């Protein structure tokens, strides 16, 4: 059901976002970056091989002081498969690989201010802190919450 993401998963991934299309805006870019950090990014696949959820991530390329840290760049579970703990499961596997493989000291992400489900997922169940608002972060103008999880 869960396996590393591949370049050929792009179409399946796009199809997870049929009812929240802004998640496709940067998907290809983030997928290319994901692939260049093996073991960080995962797809969840139904009995027919169909992608029904995914997590994309990357390590910072030129970290300050050489201190490794990670970014979750996109996570999505199609509506049919939501509320099953799939996103939780994907995020945890990505987290564990960041720490165990690349020695991440922490991880960061951005989320739209209006994305109540994702904020709850990050803040309540995965215990991220909120650093603050990054004004006009998205191409369409919306602010992002900048969020962080320390692996200390
Ligand atoms: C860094 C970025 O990628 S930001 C963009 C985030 N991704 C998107 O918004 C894509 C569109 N949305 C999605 O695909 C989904 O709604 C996701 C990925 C946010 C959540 O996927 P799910 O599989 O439903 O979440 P999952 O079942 O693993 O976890 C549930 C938890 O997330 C939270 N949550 C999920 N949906 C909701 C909801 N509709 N409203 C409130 N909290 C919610 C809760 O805190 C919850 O724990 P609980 O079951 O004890 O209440």
């Amino acid at each position: 059901d869960i396996r590393p993401a591949r370049i050929s998963d792009l179409t399946g991934m796009q199809n997870c976002n049929l009812h929240n299309l802004p998640e496709n805006y940067q998907l290809k870019y983030y997928l290319y970056h994901a692939i260049s950090w093996p073991m960080l990014s995962y797809v969840a696949t139904d009995p027919k091989g169909r992608v029904v959820g995914y997590v994309l991530a990357k390590m910072e390329e030129e970290p300050k002081d050489g201190i490794p840290h990670g970014h979750i760049t996109s996570v999505s579970v199609m509506r049919s498969y939501r509320h099953l703990g799939l996103a939780k499961r994907l995020m945890v596997q990505s987290q564990r690989a960041m720490v165990e493989v690349y020695g991440a000291k922490y991880m960061s992400l951005h989320v739209r201010k209006s994305n109540r489900a994702a904020i709850h997922l990050y803040r309540d169940t995965l215990q991220f802190d909120v650093q603050g608002i990054e004004s006009k972060y998205y191409a369409d103008g919306e602010d992002a919450y900048a969020m962080h999880k320390d692996f200390s």
